């Protein structure tokens, strides 16, 4: 069906206005609680309660920081800064009728929670507040994220790696 | 008994008119938590706590989401657009008089809040409202979930499989 | 002296007249918590905390549903359509007074919610309220739930005993 | 120094008028948990926290119930019925001054909730309130709870045991 | 006194109702392990070991698995398909008041894990679970498996054996 | 000092009230263990190891199954029924204050798991859970298993043996 | 650093002007939780949350109970009676211009609640208000609870130890 | 990317005026939980959730106490006395346009909150709150606790050690 | 050096005021197992592993049962009716400073568990308990295990031996 | 086809770059274990295995430590200072695609625990963590140690061999 | 290549100040157990297990005690009384940068759990706990353990050797 890593979450600011849609790796546990109240009185009856509510849905997304990669760096300009955020919620399987699918929305930054551990890396926790979920299913989603990720590691070069861990480059 | 497979939760959507309830496959745990308060006061006795009260009944709905099979297409079409559901609690041994029986009711969602983890795949939560169950024991069940869950595994086919996991296709 | 099987809470239904005292079978944990208040003041002093308050005796009885045999149809007769029921709370033990002993008492439902889990089986919780318990200690409950609890197995037919688990029965 | 089995709780009925202060048999954990209340001020100053206030003093005592033995029939006459209780907490190491000693008071019960489970035996947990606490240390406790526990197992008579558990009677 | 020949374990199918008593040959060894738990409790006192517990008894019964003979087909038809055994522990040395004498049960199988080995022969090894063991000593146990195992072996046909190894055939 | 042969664990039914003390003939091993728990703390100082624990002796009683001789069918009586045990561990060697010595104890039965193997013989395991030892040195062990366990074999009948193994009989 | 044994609280009475300060020994674990408040506001601004309140430090002490060493009945003369405490956060580390330092205070128990259990020995819980810490670190802590708790155990005396655990004194 | 130990929290005084920067060793787990509420209404529409709020950035910095290095008495000095702090979040990974980067604060202490355990050191709680972060990423953070901590062990000196753990000093 | 008879355990009881030291003959394996626990920390730093922590020094002391040498009898009334035992570690071989020499004791025994086996003789496992060693150098130490054990056999004595195994009585 | 020492673990360093690949000699066993997590779940349904899991595969490699041949050095440099390694899992076999073939990773040592015993010689044992092995077949892997690898000792040099055990040298 | 023999580890104490290093002679097996941790993740990738973690580093040292020699009197200083050991892991075959080389450490021990056998002599168990090996390879190990080790015994004195087992000495 579905795996915990079928879905990702590509962001995108509201000052670059350019289609790359950078989501930031290292992603941990997710969430998108979708909250819709509802009204209720009794009439002296069974009750009411078929009457709708406002909708407020939420998100925990939580990651690891990397050292660089600024994506997360315009995550902290819409946060301690102040601004909004374009949020996307897109799949990795391949549908036939778009390439991908999505739940999409305008976002705004509760908390942005980090833990600083000893042993355990660091983790920054991220609150969501959206108006209303849009299905605006699409197609391109840059693909470095989808069909790139497959190894981790990459070939060799034994005279001339020259590298540390992320590997494959030219010496020097 | 009654086991923790033995009871399936059937649903059908308030616009397609169509007899064939389409439960949505791959559950998870459940829950139909009847809450029906109660008038209460003393009299200067020992207490009236006779007196009935007004019956709330929720739903913890929890599945796995699939990645096609538009029944939880309907579910969201009744959450976010903004609809009813038409909600069946039917069982799967087989009655004597009937066929099967089950609890009824027309349900609302509340909230509809899915985990996306990492290692575990996702998890969508549904809660529910109903204004008082019904026991509309009723006979046909369309018996895609009950007797055609048999093993998974189907039987061979060597020269022309072509097959991943689902198994049991002809060669194209 | 008492053990957890030792207790068992015959029921029975306010329109039945039926002296059989039908208790439910496939039980589970319980609990009979008697929650009485307290006049409580200080009146210028240590406090005037001996004073008596309203008893309000609560129960969760849990249990596991079987697929037939309407004593609990009787109890969701009672809850669903609305009723009361007379409730008592025997003991296994023979006493040398009496067979056996009880605290007995009119209660009527606040909840009945149970789980439906996937590799557990359903299980029922129940809630209790009463007015206040009194110590009718009688004699016979019908023991069929006292010295008919033996073994579960039965001897055998070897040419004929046509049985699934619950064993004895005559070929067709 | 003191061991959770060198601390017992002797009970009084208030209508006996019996000096033998029966203990009941087969405690289980217990708690005086002694709330003292304080004035909490400021005085546009560091505080006035200086000052007392009233003590209430609970009780967590947990048993279980032995099918006799009429202690605890005491107890729910002093509850289910409605009296109060002469509370005791006395010690098993032996004074040079006294016997033994004691934390005194006159207590009245908040709650008698028991739980019956179903391979746990069942356990009695008991509330109390108290004024407050009396240091009346006093000599004689009736030692049929101190030196009387000695093995539980008793010695034998081979042709005349006739016995089951709890030992050491003549043939019938 | 009893070897490990002595006792051998006739199974009966829930479906055929065929007083046969197919056991399966070529055994291994077995166990019937009865863990009856039980409820320790210490009570300020020197304990309460009185408490009974449920009785969980298990089998450790492993086979050879040989080309035919079905009865381990009904096993498998126990098992896989899933359905119960009619279990027989019963003894090979005669009594004087019976025939023979048994521990009996109805069993439910955890597993059926069998090894196969390189060198070794095929083995089977079976869990079995029974509610509670019954003394069933009753007489007619179709001697096929006590006087019939003789020697394996016979004795000659030398112009018309025409046979593989196991013996004693008529010519085609 | 004392071999492996000289205790052996008398045993006697709580229902008898026969002074004979069956204990089982083919013993094998056997185990007490006396597990006393502690209170172990620390105090902010070395160590606070003063602290008494509850006793709990086990026993691990093996032997070979004979096919009559019912003080098996005792234990059996006390484990597949449920009872209790008459317990006792006595010596061989000859004392001068008494004839023998014991340790002594009202015993119950955790689990009864034998071994049915192939070639060795079946052989009974036993747990045993006492209260508390208690040392009562008595005198008559009812001497059937100190001076009569000799050989096991006889002199002979040369015209009138007329016996299987165990020897010295009359003709017929 | 500083380990869990390296600071012990020193208690003093109000009534006794002795220069002894009985700390009770056998501890457990403690807590000086130092709750501050602050001055919250917005102002039309990032907020004035700069703003100092006021101090109220609050002591979790928990200790084990002796049978004697009156020090703990000093504690329970400020408590049930009615007092104060002199209060004495000290540390075991020789320091190079004092012996030894403190937090100190003058306290006020909230509450004492110590537990009764069965296996594990009584704790006395111990709650503690002071208006505000002052630190007055001194010399003198009257070393019998720092170089004094050496090793628990003392030399020998062979015809002469006449001693518990508690060791050395002369024979009677 | 980055680790729990490549974060580290220096602090100033406010008094100092010196640039040493000393942030306190042997750290524990951290936090810096930015909290930033949001202007909530409905509006007759789906909701106005766009609006921003006030940030309330605190932090939960724990350690273990030495008992010198005086920084942790300038918190002191902020906290009991009542001061501010300079707080700054530095990263310990290169950087190439400065040397590391911080997130900075002028902060105050809510709380001080350490635990005095048993088995266990002790450990300071402190929590902090700060008007708003700023992004005074700099270079130079007095080296030596980056690159300074090396290994712990230094190499020897063999006749000439003297040394208890921390290593490396010459003889007196 | 030190070989395994070199080194052996005199007892000593708390009550019987007598310098003999009884240790009993026989012996066999033993163990004087010294778990001292240690702060482990991590601290942001390469580690805080320096922390002491409390010794618990525990002993696995195996023997023989001999049929009298009442010694065993004081460790049976030290773990069976509930005491102490004075724990004594010395040496055989002879020093130069004192006469032996020792690791010193007051222990509590966890658990005296013995196997009475079959065809090996009966061995006793004596678990133990103590606060902190004492190294009690000392000189006395009753010789009657350290000279006296050279062959246990004797010369002759050819008319007037009369004696059993261990020799040397007078006739009569 | 593929013997014990058909396998070989080619090695590089990080910070060499030099294309010679140093494994190290005198080898022991091995192991590759390729640890990949799935999802089993139960959806009410046979099962839902069809959940990959990310895969983890350890290493462990066993050799002897020669005195020199820096390879091992470079072990130490990325274990004992901190690094990576490049990891070969090399074959010895000539193919007629390619030269050899291998499983390629980028590995990180979690433990290097070696055994110093007394009549065996050392041996090291280390673990091997590596994010995704990939198939890289290549062709140069410097035969130092597929062909080189003849007899471990040479021909002979009768006059002028003048060495220790690794023979042929020139006379100085 | 490097024997066990090869490789031994020279002790010193942190109040000796004096160049010698007392290893202690006798040895048994060892262990210089390196356990390094790690980050293990996956963060919807392939893995980030990329995570460095803190080493603990452990000694399992073994030997035989001899009756003087007080260097392991210095280890039991260590641990009974409760200091550090500068540890040391040096090689016996000569180099020729360095005489020999070595890894080592400012250890703290766990335990000194010693066996106390029958038949086979003692043996001491220690286990040690480092923060961090450092390579210091120096020049001299104080050669009375590399050289002076030839073969224990030595050559002959024939009328006035007049020596135990460990011969040379002068007449008297």
């Amino acid at each position: 069906p579905i795996m915990g890593q079928d879905v990702k979450y590509l962001f995108q600011s509201i000052d670059a206005a350019t289609g790359s849609a950078p989501l930031f790796p290292a992603y941990q546990t997710d969430g998108s609680v979708s909250g819709e109240r509802e009204l209720f009185d009794e009439q002296t009856k069974n009750g009411r309660i078929l009457g709708p509510g406002s909708v407020a849905d939420s998100g925990e997304v939580t990651y690891y920081g990397k050292r660089g990669d600024a994506g997360q760096k315009a995550i902290e300009d819409a946060y301690q800064n102040g601004k909004q955020i374009k949020f996307w919620r897109v799949d990795t399987v391949k549908n036939e009728n778009d390439k991908y699918d999505a739940q999409f929305g305008f976002a705004y930054i509760e908390s942005r929670e980090y833990s600083d551990g000893v042993e355990g890396a660091v983790e920054i926790s991220i609150s969501l507040q959206v108006i209303g979920e849009l299905k605006n299913g699409e197609i391109d989603t840059l693909p470095e994220e989808i069909v790139n990720v497959s190894k981790g590691g990459y070939d060799f070069q034994q005279p001339g790696q020259t590298t540390g861990e992320a590997p494959g480059t030219v010496p020097a």
